[PDB]
């Protein structure tokens, strides 16, 4: 009664070489289905984590490296560029060759760098304002300081656009890092450090004297302004529910109730957004509609602003663009990022160029890059076996929907409404193979030049920020897929209602139409669930069938909710991350990713008894003392097999909104009565907990 | 009749997942063998060449840092200073502090650099005598330059020890790279320009006027001295006969027969040669036997030498020391062999500091890490199985001796006393472990300090070196192991008659008591074959029971062997190699490893059919379609699965005495009737030639 079939013994060597099966599975399950995985691996010194996800990401980056060096007769437009975008990237002798010359031809467009240019106030002082500066950052590069104006899809209207404006994300990883002690020391340092040596690579290269002095002098009044700014930003547990977040004012109103005063001005908002718009040739009234999603932070950002001078906000302003521009530049600009990246991420090197240029052009070029990855590495016959396991999964989530006792029969009705509706997207949008005008289309305004990777870099900038500038008269295309096919992730829309599944996680361990169901309905089928349940979390639950955030609860339903999420609200903040020095996740910024991984485990684990139900017993794996129940939790947990750098981790408990990998299995497998039934833990055993947290 | 094991099933996915089915067998077996991994891998940028061997090796490093980098209370003082190596190892900011100055320290000591020092010729010149500056080098830092005198087990009589006196080694990989055209033109551009760099980085650090000028014509100068003394040198070709190279001469016969004038003196071999030997207080005579293994590059040498002068040669002396200290100094150093190692071996950054300093320690402490290493890695259970698998092939060779009709009786008869004669080495050295004085007193005259990890380096080299240079009067230890235990690889040594498997390739998929016996003698039973075939090799079979260089051949089976060889040297040159840019392969330099693969495999498999007559056939392997015989083909294979960089491949064509991977699988099967009968390969099919080579 045992399968020896090849694609069955791939996955129980797999699933063997990864567990530690002498650590009790009730005591640790991260320990016992990882163990083996931990044990026989160190991060790569490129990398600030490693594990199944990273791993898979590695051997696509391999794919797209074959796909992407080799010219080809019939390739059309689209592709060729995409190989000549490649071919410009991953040549440094040319890059070398160059130094900071790009970059000095770039600084006069953004009202030049004051710390790198002689006498700036005559030169670019004049002439200077702050809506004018902040503007060609913005809508020129994509850049934005100060004030974060975009053009995004209208959280209470998902067929049109709007302008939003919201506070601006910070040079160091989150508002936190600004304490600049302790844990957050070497970053400040390195930060304030890595300002100085860009600012002195420049004055050396335009043969300008060097004040060690006036640099450090400066540079600290940089650090001292984005401390200001990142004090006046709210917290991300101040901006998780969407309906307070969002404030719809007209450009009057926010002229009136937001005032700011930079360089004795004062600040005129329409022409900000008019210097912005006009790069599209859009004319905005005072009467235009305007989402802030910051009007505390734009309160507080008045008292700030008045304290420095135009010198001072411009010398932030350039050093947030030059910051990212320096790895586009020589072996020299390259470098002085090394103690900055190491003291974020805990890595003493860049990863192969080739990597990075994959990558780059497939982030860029998105569905040229997915069809040739399709092509080379998805078979089509697993799109039909995914969408089949999504109809089982949806399905499992309505059904589930009446067993739910803190919810009343009208939230209910309500809910099997949103998830009828949410729109799958599987493995690769058909488009990208079968239609070649339209991908050639998509890309028909960039020329790429092989000898000039910044100007491909530039050009692409103003290229995507063009695109998006544009969308505020149009219409919101329903059939955009949120990810291009070659990613290893999965993703939820909440504005489109739709869920994502590229081709890239659609393989071992998550999938395989030859591997053990167990084994996909536990790896896939919990990922299917997580997103489906992402429009029922803290955030999603506050979106409609359509995209629109309209309230759907009952007051009820409402604080019910509120009360069962606020038991995984304890449960993750009571873990302690010994790689983030023993410091406690942040229960409230993870609730979301937490709920979506209890809901989708379960709803996996529901669709995969009913598999049973229909279809009988599956045939047992070789060389495991495992029936199926236990394989489905031991595959669920492989997937999070990994581990992290100290200083990635002390990066990743601020900013990312999902709990470690390790916490991920704990805390979802603690709230798993099926899981210690299929393990029979003990009562009260570290795995099986007496309260057990549910929402879905 | 399927096996259903947890190391079967580990195996076969370990088997199936490099394998290329859609590949023929009997078209290209490196192909089908290695087709799945070849496709999966990309070689890592510190790695001049990936696959299984390096795979292993990397593995073994994880080991090394766990066991290394953790303190313990009941560490021994062997395991206390391998540990405080480590450490001081792996201090980068200890390291980087003190730049070049260990080195500005240890240049006086050396006669200088004079490219580098101002008035080399008063500070230098005035005490400078070529005898004592080549026998500072060489007594005290173990830098053999123009002259390499060493001490050495002699040839002639294996309990004794020998002043031997041969052409030293080169900067560049071979004395081929002098041609300094095409292939070999960016090595010696970055060869010279690194002399440049490191020149220019000490000039710099003492404060001296750098005239770029005088730094190109100085270090072209070295450059075209070391062009005469490669182009002296004497090819591998004319140094494969043991019983040719081998010239026992006088003191006073060398200062007759191989005069030399160097800064107008002449040479004093007496003075050189004591000015060694002093340093471990040896006094020597004009009646001192020496071994010369290069007369003729002593006779080329001599209108060498006249043309140059004391400064000249002491500025390749100095850089062929100075380009070895590089890189344990701060990164600016580290940072100027940048394109050197790249033209060299492709690599475009270098391994992590870890398993740099793990490989360092393991390297200088053999026993202490190898102690290490067998506690956490290796079960003494494994030891038994291999001794036996070991008598096994002893016997096998035995045997074979009957069957082979170009020998006569009385070689046939001396081959079997060799072979009985042959001394095996399992695993590791009990007394590493059970012995604990000994293993301390091997290190007590090292004194390590955790911030000074320059002067541990100089220290070991001093210690090394007065090690062997006091062995002169001393007896050849039977005991001693040719190899530490940490250590992914097999050994054979003609002065001993002694076959070495240490732990390191005692596991998967070399070896397991766990797996199937067809992989056991496909993997570790073809390495046994390999390793006694050494004995009986176009060099091995030069040396008698005791390991004496001396004719145990008939003028006729002698004769025999070397028509039985040049089969093989026509048939390995024949192999052209595209990594190498289509170059042929030597024939010649590969033909012992040739020789060794071809043995080696043959009588592993008659072992294994030995084991089948006895014991029956195996349990099948799940998930392939293949038999044990085939299996056995695929395992041997599969050791060798692996690709090189192309800059790496220019190099191992030249300076590597193995064939590669890919030839070592393709060659080997080609000669093998028993690999076509298993795989069913028709005649004259790629891997089924008419002709099959055959010396054992
Ligand atoms: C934009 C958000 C997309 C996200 C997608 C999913 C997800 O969580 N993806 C990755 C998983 C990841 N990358 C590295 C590691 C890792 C490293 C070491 C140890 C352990 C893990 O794990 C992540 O962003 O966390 C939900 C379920 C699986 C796919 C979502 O829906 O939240
Ligand atoms: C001092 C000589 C020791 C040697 C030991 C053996 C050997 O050949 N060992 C290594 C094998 C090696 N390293 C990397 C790669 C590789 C990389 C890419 C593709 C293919 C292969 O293969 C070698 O030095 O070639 C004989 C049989 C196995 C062990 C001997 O007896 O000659
Ligand atoms: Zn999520
Ligand atoms: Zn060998």
């Amino acid at each position: 009664g045992i399968c020896k079939s090849s694609d069955c013994i791939k996955s129980a060597a797999r699933l063997i070489q990864n567990m530690d099966a002498t650590t009790e599975p009730c005591t640790d399950f991260f320990k016992y289905a990882c163990g083996g995985w931990l044990k026989r691996n160190v991060i790569p010194e490129t990398s600030s984590r490693y594990g199944n996800f990273d791993i898979l990401r590695d051997e696509l980056e391999v794919v797209l490296k074959d796909v992407l060096q080799e010219p080809k007769t019939e390739d059309i437009v689209a592709v060729q560029k995409a190989k000549a975008l490649y071919r410009s990237c991953i040549n440094e002798s040319a890059i070398d060759s160059r130094g900071g010359e790009p970059l000095l031809k770039l600084l006069p467009d953004i009202y030049g760098w004051p710390v790198a240019t002689e006498n700036w106030e005559q030169k670019y002082g004049a002439s200077w304002t702050a809506e004018k500066a902040i503007a060609q950052l913005n809508s020129k590069y994509g850049k934005k300081v100060l004030i974060n104006l975009f053009v995004g899809t209208d959280d209470k209207n998902s067929v049109n656009h709007v302008i939003h404006i919201d506070q601006p994300r910070l040079g160091l990883p989150s508002r936190d890092y600004y304490e600049c002690t302790g844990i957050y020391k070497e970053a400040c340092t390195a930060y304030v450090d890595f300002m100085i040596s860009v600012a002195r690579l420049i004055r050396q290269e335009e043969r300008l004297p060097i004040d060690e002095n006036q640099l450090a002098l400066e540079m600290n009044k940089v650090m001292e302004l984005e401390k200001e700014i990142a004090n006046a930003t709210a917290k991300p547990e101040d901006r998780n529910d969407p309906m307070l977040l969002y404030n719809k004012m007209t450009l009057a109103q926010i002229q009136n109730n937001f005032s700011l005063e930079i360089n004795g001005k004062p600040f005129s908002w329409l022409n900000f957004t008019n210097e912005i718009m006009s790069t599209v040739n859009i004319s905005i009234t005072n009467e235009e509609d305007v989402v802030v999603y910051a009007p505390e932070y734009l309160t507080k950002l008045k008292p700030i602003l008045t304290k420095y001078s135009a010198r001072d906000l411009q010398n932030l302003m350039s050093w947030r663009f030059i910051m990212d521009l320096v790895s586009s530049l020589s072996r020299t600009y390259k470098e002085s990022r090394n103690a900055f990246r190491k003291a974020l991420y805990g890595t003493t090197s860049e990863t192969a160029t080739w990597r990075r240029c994959a990558n780059y052009v497939n982030g860029n070029m998105e569905n040229a890059v997915g069809r040739l990855y399709v092509e080379a590495a998805f078979a089509g016959e697993s799109k039909h076996v995914v969408e089949d396991l999504i109809a089982q999964i949806r399905e499992v989530f309505i059904q589930t929907l009446d067993d739910l006792t803190w919810m009343d029969a009208e939230t209910k009705k309500r809910a099997e409404e949103k998830a009828l509706a949410i729109k799958e997207r599987i493995g690769y949008p058909d488009d990208i193979v079968s239609n070649d005008n339209k991908l050639n289309n998509e890309y028909l305004e960039l020329n790429y030049k092989e000898d000039e990777y910044f100007e491909n870099i530039i050009q692409n900038l103003k290229f995507s920020q063009s695109k998006q500038l544009k969308k505020l008269r149009e219409k919101v295309d329903k059939d955009e897929w949120i990810s291009g096919a070659a990613v290893v992730n999965a993703f939820y829309s909440s504005g489109r209602n739709q869920i994502v599944f590229p081709a890239g996680i659609l393989q071992p361990p998550f999938f395989s139409a030859q591997q053990s169901n167990s084994l996909n309905y536990g790896g896939i089928g919990m990922v299917i669930g997580h997103e489906i349940t992402h429009g029922f979390d803290d955030n999603g639950r506050n979106f409609n069938k359509d995209g629109d955030l309209v309230d759907w609860w009952t007051q009820q339903s409402a604080s019910n909710f509120k009360e069962q999420s606020q038991c995984m609200v304890y449960q993750y903040g009571n873990f302690s991350w010994d790689l983030a020095g023993g410091q406690h996740l942040n229960g409230i910024n993870t609730l979301g990713e937490n709920i979506a991984d209890n809901g989708g485990l379960g709803q996996a684990y529901r669709a995969y008894q009913n598999y049973i139900k229909k279809n009988g017993e599956e045939k047992l794996l070789p060389g495991l003392d495992l029936n199926h129940k236990q394989l489905f939790f031991l595959n669920f947990a492989q997937v999070w097999c990994g581990t992290y750098r100290p200083e990635y981790a002390v990066n990743s408990i601020k900013t990312d909104v999902h709990s470690p990998g390790n916490f991920r299995i704990i805390g979802t497998l603690q709230n798993s009565a099926e899981f210690s039934e299929a393990f029979h833990c003990r009562k009260n055993s570290y795995m099986n907990p007496e309260k057990k947290c549910r929402v879905w």
